[PDB]
DNA sequence: CGCGCG
DNA sequence: CGCGCG
């Protein structure tokens, strides 16, 4: 909920590919918690993964 | 035996490749816990996985 | 080592 | 859906 927003703001504010570890530092939650949200957000086509470990706004 | 000698004993008695699920039913512990020990054993050369999801002694 | 796995 | 991951 809150995490999805923060994840989306961080992606949006960068505007390009962002490494998962950059999200760990910014959102301050484990990679598993991030990936769970991120992979559900690519399914919804709200984010893309340009390469493994990297995430980008829009899908 | 955290779980280790039972796994080794089960594989030993069977003599052949054993499916991870047969190990779930036999040891009565989760797949993850079994895989943690199985992959440790594999790296110590104590078991092998001849095909995905199968395990055997040696 | 990518891992999200329900 | 293989997943063990430390």
């Amino acid at each position: 909920d809150n995490l999805e927003q923060k994840i989306l703001q961080v992606l949006s504010d960068d505007g390009g590919p962002v490494a998962i570890f950059q999200l760990v530092k910014k959102c301050q939650v484990p990679k598993k918690t991030l990936n769970q949200v991120l992979y559900r957000l690519k399914k919804e086509d709200r984010v893309s993964s340009p390469s493994p470990k990297y995430w980008s706004i829009g899908g």
